[PDB]
């Protein structure tokens, strides 16, 4: 079946500059017996390539690119099945953009292709062409957030108590600073968040799951918990399913010697967003209490910006899910830059969870991420503080 | 019961300047007794405005600020329940940006004010760091463009179980109609709910599926000639036949359109509902050359997320996103990240429901150039209607 293939790369800027001819003569002389065609774009920087081809003979193709020592950083834009050819034609092709001036590119693309009876603006491959003509430099991963520039740098259980917490450290890396705490409940037996619930009731699960905070808040207490910000997890069920849910955590925060602006609610955005009618009353009484709420896990499920025109979160924290392989996902390096944009524009901060790489966390402080939660500086550490590590030079 | 009231504008360029410290004195004054406080940021060019007090207070003292000739582009940023006043002891306080080195001026707030934990804190950073960011461009101010009228030539066809009207989606700049949306009509020309009411609930899907024919006839005789065409479907509709795609193909064929031309366009809410079959169908809608589109995003709340899932052709911003966009901040910031992102996996954006030139002033000026709405174009039942353009 015909498939389509867009992809951007860059060069390595230290080494000698690639032979475009020796690459270009020997692509269309392998491709036209395999049936691909396409065009490579290059602007002295960045490669940018369209591949139409059957879906196996692209995959095949794509593996060696991915592989090939003379460019990196390569990002998959587009993916898809297609009707027909717009790059009919035997060869590789090259445009070098920086022998076009403003929009003769696009005249010069229109002379090898074709976008069906409508204008070509109302083809993807177009718009993506244009966009990489226009500015593609946007995505260009600069230099010093280049991975290879970088390298990474005791408590006891509570088997008596009915649950335990392990907290993990959201960390600022450009100012080597802890923003917060998050406590994740932990079973008597160390199990993880699942296995404690599922050994409650069904009928008392909303209740324990907000009365188990009040051994956070002894947890962090305990800690010094020097100005620092804690996050606390809970079900919109679980605060809506009680006579006072916030005045029972603000005696229990209080109790532990904790601030209310100290003390943040991070909520599911999937879970809040099935259930607008009950919320909005708890997040108005939340917010004049003085706690801070997050909307936890977004990206994953459904999740969306036109949300926030409902009510506004202090804090959004960008699902793992779109954190892994961000950096060779364009898909997710745009979301996730419009995410942060938005967030910047109305107040809110960001955290990326689920950071395990270096590749992770260098694209997404590209696209202005400065938060972040990980594997990758400090896990989490059940009844205590973990050690972090920092990402240094070299 | 406390609350803050956040707010930006900007100045008559062309107008002499405003005595700023008589202003700010006689609110402060004003502001006090009534329990008002809060403080005004100034960059030469625009206002930046934070307001506590009870919701009574603000909102009439908003009202008056709202009407106030002295500024122009009242954009609300935020208005929300308070737990504490962070400007205890001040009525009104202006801040001349101007006047400051890099974080003097936020350096002085925490000095009088009562940090990168609040979202108050974090607007009034963002203001002070790049306040010009939403300033509506000059060419752009309503004032400066005036809606010219066009005539139509609607027609009811007999021998038909529904009708359709015609929509035009346009890009303003360049004068050009982009495509016509096919909006299902009764056969008396009612509403599509009077349409499908009169249907049995369980033929409903099997109804808009096969009406689809007919919004193809309309298109073949107009002639459509290069112009594309929405269709709105159910995904239902698509599960309706196993070989739906198949048929939609033989009858736009037949009407003398092609495949490339047609464009589905499908309901946010709808589509997320079953990832599960729609898979199925959108593979088949791909390789036969159609296109889709989601309509109202934002609605069905919603988001980029199903971008990584699929991603359509077209993405059509929901009507509440674009009511009031000139005075939502909000809305602002999340219409120009959803334009943000489909341009970098390009993806066309059409803003849906513009009624006003405010609207499509402001939507222009966070990247839109695709618009449909009554500003520009009415439905026509069976037939192109009349298209006003907006001249400068
Ligand atoms: N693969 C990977 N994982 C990472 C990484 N960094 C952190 N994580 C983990 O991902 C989860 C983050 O919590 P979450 O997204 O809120 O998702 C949590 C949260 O929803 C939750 N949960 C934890 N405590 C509570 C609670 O007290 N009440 C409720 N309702 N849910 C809770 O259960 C979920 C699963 O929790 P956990 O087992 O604690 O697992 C944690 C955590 O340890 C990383 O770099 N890579
Ligand atoms: N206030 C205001 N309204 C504007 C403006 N511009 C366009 N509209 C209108 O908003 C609707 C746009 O179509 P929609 O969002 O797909 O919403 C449509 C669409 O969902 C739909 N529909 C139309 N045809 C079909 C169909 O064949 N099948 C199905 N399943 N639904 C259809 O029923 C809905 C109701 O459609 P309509 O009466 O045609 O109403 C149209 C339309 O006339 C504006 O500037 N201001
Ligand atoms: C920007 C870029 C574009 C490339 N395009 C193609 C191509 O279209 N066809 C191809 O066969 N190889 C292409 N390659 C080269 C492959 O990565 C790889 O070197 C080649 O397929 C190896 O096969 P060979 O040794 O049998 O010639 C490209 C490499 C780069 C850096
Ligand atoms: C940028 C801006 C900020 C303003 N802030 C206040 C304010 O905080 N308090 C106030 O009473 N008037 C404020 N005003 C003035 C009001 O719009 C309005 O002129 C005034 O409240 C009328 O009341 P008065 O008749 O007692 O003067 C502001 C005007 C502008 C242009
Ligand atoms: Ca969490
Ligand atoms: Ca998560
Ligand atoms: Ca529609
Ligand atoms: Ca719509």
């Amino acid at each position: 079946m015909l498939t389509t293939l867009i992809y951007r790369s860059q060069v390595h800027p230290d080494r000698p500059p690639v032979d475009l001819d020796a690459l270009v003569h020997r692509a269309s002389s392998k491709n036209l017996p395999l049936g691909i065609t396409g065009i490579l774009l290059f602007n002295g920087l960045q490669f940018f390539q369209v591949l139409e081809g059957t879906e196996e003979a692209l995959e095949s193709l794509f593996s060696e690119i991915q592989s090939d020592p003379r460019h990196r950083d390569v990002v998959e834009l587009m993916r898809d099945y297609s009707a027909y050819r717009r790059f009919h034609g035997t060869g590789m092709r090259i445009l070098d953009l920086r022998l076009f001036e403003t929009d003769g590119a696009l005249e010069e693309i229109l002379r090898f292709s074709t976008f069906g009876v409508t204008e070509p603006v109302n083809d993807r491959m177009f718009r993506l062409l244009s966009a990489f003509i226009a500015d593609g430099g946007r995505y260009c991963l600069p230099e010093p957030l280049q991975p290879s520039r970088w390298m990474m740098m005791a408590p006891q259980h509570l088997p008596g108590q009915p649950c335990q917490f392990a907290l993990q450290a959201i960390v600022e890396p450009a100012k080597k600073r802890v923003s917060s705490f998050e406590a994740l409940i932990r079973s008597p037996t160390g199990g993880s968040p699942v296995e404690m619930f599922a050994a409650i009731a069904a009928e008392d699960r909303y209740r324990f799951d907000l009365e188990s905070k009040a051994y956070a808040f002894a947890l962090a207490g305990q800690l010094p918990l020097g100005k620092h910000q804690l996050a606390i997890n809970l079900l919109p069920g679980s605060l809506y399913h009680h006579p006072d849910a916030v005045g029972w955590l603000m005696d229990s925060l209080l109790a532990a010697g904790l601030r209310p602006d100290q003390v943040l609610i991070e909520v599911t955005e999937t879970e809040v967003i099935t259930c607008f009618d009950q919320f909005r009353k708890v997040l108005k009484a939340l917010r004049v209490a003085g706690m801070k709420l997050a909307i936890d896990d977004f990206g994953a499920g459904y999740s969306g910006l036109s949300l926030l025109t409902r009510f506004q979160p202090d804090k959004i924290k960008v699902d793992a899910e779109l954190v892994r392989d961000i950096h060779i996902s364009g898909t997710k390096q745009a979301i996730v830059a419009s995410v942060v944009r938005c967030c910047e524009d109305l107040g809110i901060t960001v955290v990326a969870e689920g950071v395990e790489t270096l590749e992770e966390w260098c694209w997404l402080q590209s696209v202005g991420i400065r938060l972040f939660q990980g594997f990758l500086f400090s896990r989490p550490c059940l009844n205590g503080i973990g050690e972090i590590c920092w990402p240094v030079a070299r």
